[PDB]
């Protein structure tokens, strides 16, 4: 592609069929054309021969056709692009989100896979590619940029220098590399990160930021690097620095609150800057079920006062340029027929859908099967003997010890504590909730590595999960060692996946037996059960937002953070650079 | 070797080291008012440049590191200017002269189709194009010439270009793919020979410009299914309108001074300005190149008439650069290549600083370096051809009305053995002079033309570049024809037995190769003195006019090396002899 597209048969016919010395094989007929150039809503009907957009022209002007796909009452846009994000975030193989997303406009997406590529290395990055060749959904694949992310505090399933960013980016399906998250890195001039980004570079392919934190000279650094994009926005003078500062924005919905902020700045803007572009980052499998993908993203920012015109631009000719893929984004003939009939420009229904000129969905529904692919290299991921009692305890030696924490969620810092011994095993202090981890990819000792948390509350009982980024090893939360093995246990056993236990029963199980992090039932399913394990665990612990919520426990051993972080290895400061091989510090 | 030359390993970590506040720039600007072309703000910010980098863009003031510090204080910063559709030649100077004028008014990227001297010399004219911008302080990129000659078979230039051909061009690293394709009503038809050419564009995976005069509605969509998607030939706000909605990238030109109030007033009644406008000179005659001239004088002008400068400057850099696929030009952000021009304010566009990569080339209107020249042999002698006579001037015995958009004609006698012309109409003489026919001189006959006391000849002439000659009566005619022929090319005006002026072409019949004063004098000279033999009667009928005469891939039917010619008939009529 667009080769496909530059066929002197079709393009001659195409041609032709525009000039009116042939039979378009669709005509869209009644429709208000969101001009996505323009910002007008403006009626007019489009003709298609085979994938490319063949004519836009006077409504009620043609009728000559193949077919004919009824749009008047509607409106006419563009196919939507999702220009980051994560098919494993919402716990289904990739035919799953097609049929989710592409039933509602959604025609292209940008997926960096890292999880899966955390998990299985290369080969979960040759997966991917082959899971979304036959798809009626695009899939651009950026390279996973820092697996894993802080090299020598953490060991996931897998390692890429630069010379594997090389080789990926030679692949005609890798569009560039996905979000570096070792800013850091990319600032002081490591070795690692910078070699990298100037794979990135040989390459002439685009080089995906994540910029949470970083202000004036360390932003203009990560530019200067090279990395030209972020969606870490916090705040509306956060977005507004960003964009002066001349970075691609992927404006994403996973934070519902920062919504009205940037739809503010936008508007007191006056214009929407060519630079937006929409992403949904990442999406759980009930909001996926319940609100959409990239369709949401356009659907709560019109909720929150944008006009229409800007959240399509946004999620489509916008994210065009940005992938250099001038067949896309916009209706016009000459480009792809790629175009998504929306009911209205409040709830955006999709009536109809096209993917290169075929019809895919109508009225919610696909119309076309999604080639499933084998998902055995994704399973057995697992690699370790059930857990015991004892692997939650940490056996040390006086009968009085001074333990280091795992003090804040979210924003992390030492502390410590006095605490008591009894048995060749600290006594959990009080206050303070376990977080256990374990190495489960079998690319090193199975143990059990336990530090103290503080700022979370009373735990009765434990949660249990092999999601946790970006190693995605086995993370337990508790306040009891009983409580954490059957949580565990019933998670190892089922292949990977979340489970809450609560005073001896386990009261909720999520099994995610491809990777430890998707699963293969359907959406409808894998959203029930992920609902219902939020209640389980709900009834664990009170929750206090923001900060101490349940989102939280994905991502406390995310070890490119600065703070301390518990991992599969021992206490992680990135700073320091160092390991915390043990909690207690004395005696 | 771009961008590749700001990839580099040591490069790169400079810069950012710089920027991590480590090492000092290689340059800081300091003191101006940034431009901001994404956000369409006006913002105090010093940037500092490594290299051929911007590495820093900052709170003001906060970095005296440094080097060569240079100052903007009471001026605006602004990436360096961009011209996505031009021709060298219309100016009638080297490309390094023309690099001197808009380099030094913040040019830092012209787009050219040289389809100019491609037309008189073939691949030879292109690959001239090519070793001379090599190695100027302006980057040019080069457009294959997508027509030549613009009606085949219905007349001749110096070359011949078929799909084989360009496809070739289409591979040199210098070229940025197809220039102006404006055989347009042979795209809609699918003729054999556009679409070879169509075809490699595509394959070539570079930019199809097109030329789409005239165009609407189905016309234009099939123009722009075969895959062409910009265009410059705007003729009123509703053709603006109309091939914005379309989907084209707009080469906003600045070459008809008249419309751009009417653009102006869309663009402000729209409400915004859309990511696919982008601004052109196309051609600049070179008085206004030096009066005006420039794509600066675009942004300038558009602004005197009440668009916005920052939707002025946003086009002129960053629309210019996405059309471009170009992400280190058209903005000042950490990252891309210092292309940076300091206008002391955003009325004149006066550019006190101008930088190209890391480096300063002009500093108020005078250029700060040496931009080097190149030979000129292979342009000299492409007049080739025998001294007319008022012979050629006449037509033997045993018709076109209408200046730009044209038409048909009636009476007149025979004294001797020729016609003796009629009245209320000048006659038109072409002659190839390229070397591939017979050195003929074909003339016809224009209406709402004048009367000429006198005559004007000219070897500019699009597209093909033959004599083009406009009189009153023979004499002149031939006095201004070998006028022209004798300095090798060139311009000149003939009145009474007399020639009146004349501006020496030798390279090609287009450029001169002094320097732009004489050449932009010789040629209001020039104005002035055609001025005296007709009543420039506008809208239309103007000097500019005795340029478009002969440029046969456009509706109705004009004379020329062959005769009389349409492209609507397909035909080409001998004489215009009806007994
Ligand atoms: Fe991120
Ligand atoms: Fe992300
Ligand atoms: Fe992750
Ligand atoms: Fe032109
Ligand atoms: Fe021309």
């Amino acid at each position: 592609e667009p080769a496909d597209l530059n066929d002197d048969t079709l393009r001659a016919r195409a041609v032709a069929a525009a000039r009116g010395d042939q039979r378009f094989d669709v005509l869209i007929t009644g429709g208000t054309l969101v001009d996505v150039v323009t910002g007008e809503l403006r009626p007019a009907d489009i003709g298609i021969v085979g994938a490319l957009i063949a004519s836009v022209h006077e409504p009620a002007s043609r009728r000559d056709a193949a077919q004919v796909i009824d749009a008047g009452g509607a409106y006419v846009s563009p196919g939507l692009i999702d220009t980051h994000m994560h098919i494993e975030s919402s716990m289904i193989t990739p035919a799953a989100y097609a049929a989710a997303v592409v039933a509602r406009g959604v025609t292209t997406i940008v997926w960096d896979p890292h999880e899966f590529g955390n998990v299985h290395g290369v080969d979960g990055v040759r997966w991917a590619a082959k899971a979304i060749e036959n798809l009626p959904l695009r899939a651009i694949l950026l390279a996973p940029s820092c697996v894993p992310s802080a090299p020598g505090l953490e060991r996931g399933g897998a390692d890429f220098d630069a010379a594997i960013l090389a080789d990926l980016l030679s692949w005609p399906e890798i569009g560039g590399i996905a979000e570096i998250m070792n800013m850091r890195g990319v600032i002081e001039r490591d070795p690692r990160m910078s070699g990298i980004v100037q794979a990135g570079l040989a390459a002439e392919k685009l080089v995906c930021g994540h910029a949470r934190g970083l202000k004036n000279a360390d932003l203009n650094a990560f530019m200067a690097a090279g990395v030209s994009s972020d969606h870490e926005l916090v705040s509306g003078e956060d977005l507004m620095a960003k964009l002066r500062a001349g970075l691609t924005i992927e404006l994403r919905g996973s934070h519902d609150h920062l919504l009205p902020e940037f739809v503010a700045a936008l508007n007191t803007l006056g214009h929407l800057p060519q630079t937006v572009t929409l992403c949904t980052d990442d999406v759980f499998p009930d909001d996926l079920l319940q609100g959409g993908g990239l369709d949401d993203v356009v659907r709560r920012l019109v909720r929150y006062g944008l006009k229409p015109e800007w959240a399509l631009r946004a999620a489509t000719l916008n994210a065009a340029q940005r992938l250099g893929r001038s067949d896309l984004g916009l209706i016009a003939a000459g480009r792809r027929a790629d175009i998504v009939v929306f009911e209205d420009l409040n709830g955006f229904s999709a009536r109809h859908v096209l993917a290169s000129g075929r019809a895919v969905a109508e009225g919610g529904r696909m119309l076309v099967d999604i080639p499933t692919c084998d998902t055995t290299v994704l399973k057995g991921s697992m690699k370790l003997p059930l857990r015991m009692a004892n692997d939650f305890l940490v056996k040390s030696q006086g009968a009085k010890v001074r333990l280091a924490t795992i003090d804040r969620p979210r924003f992390t810092q030492w502390g410590e504590t006095e605490a008591d011994v009894k048995d060749g095993f600290v006594v959990p202090p009080e206050g303070a909730t376990m977080i256990s981890v374990t190495h489960r990819h079998g690319m090193a000792e199975p143990t059990t590595k336990t530090g103290f948390l503080t700022g979370w509350g009373r735990w009765n009982g434990a949660f249990a999960t092999t999601v946790s980024h970006d190693s995605h090893n086995l993370t337990v939360f508790g306040g009891n060692a009983g409580d954490m093995a059957l949580a565990a246990n019933a998670v190892i056993g089922t292949g990977g996946g979340m489970a809450v236990a609560s005073e001896g029963k386990v009261t909720a199980i999520l099994p995610l037996p491809l990777s430890g992090l998707v699963s293969d039932a359907p959406l409808e399913e894998v959203a029930r059960a992920f609902e219902d394990l939020r209640e389980a665990v709900g009834k664990v612990v009170e929750w206090q937002p923001p900060y101490l919520v349940f989102k939280a426990c994905f991502g406390a051993t995310l070890a490119c953070n600065i703070g301390p972080h518990q991992t599969d290895m021992g206490i992680a400061d990135v700073l320091t650079g160092k390991v915390m091989e043990s909690p207690v510090i004395e005696v």
